[PDB]
């Protein structure tokens, strides 16, 4: 009657409400949330980002646009050089070289009260690499620099004749990146790189900022190497099935031969443009787990020296800011919260339920 | 006796202690706490901050101080020009114009392997606006720029005759802001702006940093439009009831006529000084819970071109860091914690209390 | 039998499992965790850091290396000047002076619509100080600046004759720090300082970033004064018991007399080099509680002025970022979690246990 019906109403209310927090909690766990922890890691071992230094983009490299303009053709159709036998595609892209074999890079990873900074030229030296911007110089930047103050930098230097033998380069295309399945150097140096002058001995300063992501079903991060493989493979696949040529330009993996004819080379170069401009959206592999960010500011520093190209890249801050996305609702939290909901919207305990089941079997 | 007295002591202890966590928890909820969560949003659509570009402040604009010094008066009392019929307040503030109708602004929101960057001059063009610093040029900067690398900028240019027709401006007052009820442009450009030289084609770089606040009773936020309206209304109200003049200068809203007499104009201009210097404290409206911060650093980049004013504003980082203040102790947390306190400092449950009340009515 | 044995099994399961969360919780509390909370404090009263401005390190001060070269002694063995009576160690380091009596510093902590910025030259003036780099100029930088916009800076100026009387200094060693037991100024200015040129009126910009650490048994922070005392005492102790000289150079506390002989002075100077290079690792007192970080960027700003040394230091951002490490598992959390574990892996409550003890004593 009255009392039993009201007891039934109370029990149904408690169960239904206790079925509205457990159901919501399980739905929350299924669509797992993610919070962000930000830390400031002070490390006395800074990992130099790989530096790709290119000319301007062929048509703006007023080294290449001069030699090409000497052969009866002009920048715009610079790729027609391949028509005549004595010019091949590799020669054309060597024609944009603005560096000179003696390109060095020292590591000034400290200072002293005598003899100023501590010079260390033993770090991996630059090597030439073919990029869509021409023939660039890539700094391996293999080992990490010991952070011994704000005067901790890498000085890249080139000493080609600075006299009136030819028009001299005005700009260079810097690009800071990471290693291995080279597409950052070979494709994206023209786009993501800073165009800076070389009239004066410039200086960069770089702060590091890592953005770690949480690997989860609805947004799976893939470590850097496989992301680079995804991006480069997609880029070349779209480049080949966009001109049907089945050939490569000097900035592409040695998969198929170098088609030495302007028409074919023109198709590949234009397809390269189209793909690299918008490879971000039509790719499939999502962001990396680790997302390094080099906040590159400009500093005046030291003073000048008479030399062709001087580039001091400073790392005056050792506090690499890390921002990590993480799973904030692991299963243990779900179990504990379900226990809490049952225990504070009902009378059920775990030992209570086990004893009830024991009584079930008597 | 012993047993019952000690049982009473235990029950009173449990209740009083269970009345010291629930009371403290409710006090904590009343004085709501606020925690800060920081995220790094990578957006490929960056919203340009509106740019107000002024001369130096009348007395430092060595365009205005030259024309005014030609009429028998000097900078300091430049506002006496109104005394003679042929000069009005609008003429005086047009006299400080350092720009030239052909002031343009292009949006270079990418690059290419051929044809360098992607020029897009269709974005909203600058318009002249009267500010306390003279007659400035405001870049509407309406639509957002697609972030296609570090070479994503807005190049504002002016090409007035760079020859010996008159003394030329040495520097300009930049100011990065937002839109609508214009007070940032018209009042605070002299104070909050970067004074940078125009001798060489300079370049800015802007990082974005949003600071969102939690709208709460003890610290309520008013969105950007309402904050701007509050601030500007207070500024002009205090400006008018500081000289009793009931007239305006060209940087004020068209409410009352223009101050066509030096004395009156001087009173309004000094009152503007006093108000804008310390309007932050004497206002009443508190901060916005959207608080955009433009970290403006300087970057060398590209090269020079023969042109009067060249200002490239770069947005080379697309990771807008957002620091959001939020309510960390919502009512649900209070209820759950009260339940926990009762259940682990007492024997009371929710279904238990419901059954007890049922027994109350039997 | 069956049912009692199964009840015993269930009770043992609940207790042991309830002994695997309470034990884990207590172990977690013992090795206390620490989370980082980050806030963006908008401070309208900025505490400018102390600035030590030195020449380059003796051997690069082409003021000192010129005067020494005039006495038949060359840079590298500049410390042999002590051999003759006319030169003592104090004179040798007064000989590296690149500043001149009238070294002033103004505080431009605002702007106005008339008369440009608000000049406040009353703030504490620089004083000369003996450092390992020679005789530097230290800015007391005592009181804080009122942040009245982007144009809030400290302008340090020196107006020594800028004519052909002697070879002029070309760059200087800046260093931003804090106060009291001076070792940052006297030892670490050569190492941690920015080498920037003085050919043109340069400008710095300082963003503040505090990193507060949580004082805890496994990593105890010490206030700034105590850390400075630790570092300086260790540095001087290692310096003295590295040459056995029992004498000091002008950059050391007035404990023992000055080394008036080249051999002794050279031993101290090399010992200072060795200690300051690697005092970070062989010290004992760990990091400070507060860790102020001055993100030092460069700006072009205002314009040029004819003066020997001009150094504007701008504080254009008032949002001092703070990252505080804190104890996230205080004892109250441990007690509450133990209560939860008992209540949802058992039937035990606090009032339940108190009543059980009541029954025990009857």
């Amino acid at each position: 009657r009255w009392q039993r019906a009201l007891w039934f109403a109370g029990v149904v209310f408690c169960f239904g409400i206790s079925a509205h927090q457990i159901a919501m909690h399980v739905l929350d766990y299924l669509s797992e949330p993610v919070a962000v922890r930000i830390d400031f890691v002070a490390q006395n071992e800074l990992r130099i980002p790989e530096i790709t230094v290119c000319p301007r983009i062929f048509q703006q490299n007023t080294i290449f646009t001069d030699m090409v303009e000497k052969q009866g053709i002009d920048k715009m159709k610079f790729l027609d050089l391949i028509d005549r036998p004595e010019y091949d595609i590799m020669a054309v892209w060597n024609l944009s070289r603005i560096f000179s074999d003696n390109v060095s890079c020292s590591a000034h990873e400290g200072s002293s009260i005598i003899s100023g900074s501590y010079v260390d030229p033993n770090m991996s030296q630059p090597h030439l690499v073919y990029t869509t911007s021409g023939q660039c110089i890539n700094i391996p930047a293999s080992r990490p620099l010991i952070y011994r103050g704000v005067n901790t930098f890498v000085r890249i230097t080139d000493s080609q004749p600075r006299n009136l033998d030819e028009v001299r380069p005005e700009a260079i295309q810097i690009y800071f990146h990471e290693h291995h399945h080279a597409h950052l150097s070979r494709y994206l140096t023209g786009l993501r790189g800073y165009i800076v002058p070389i009239a004066n001995p410039f200086a960069f300063s770089i702060r590091f900022t890592q953005i770690n992501y949480a690997n989860r079903t609805d947004s799976p991060c893939v470590d850097s190497e496989e992301y680079a493989a995804c991006v480069e493979d997609f880029i070349e696949q779209r480049i080949y099935e966009k001109a049907q040529v089945q050939c490569r330009l000097p900035y592409m993996r040695p998969k198929l031969p170098l088609c030495s004819t302007p028409t074919d080379a023109r198709k590949i170069f234009v397809a390269t443009d189209d793909v690299i401009q918008n490879f971000e959206k039509e790719s499939s592999c999502k962001r990396k787990c680790e997302e390094n960010l080099y906040i590159v500011e400009f500093m005046h520093l030291f003073e000048r020296s008479n030399i062709s190209i001087d580039m001091s890249v400073y790392f005056a801050y050792n506090y690499i800011q890390v921002a990590t996305e993480y799973l904030t609702y692991t299963l243990r939290g779900l179990l504990s919260d379900i226990g809490g909901v049952l225990g504070l919207f009902l009378g059920i305990c775990i030992l209570s339920v086990i004893e009830v089941f024991e009584v079930v079997i008597f």
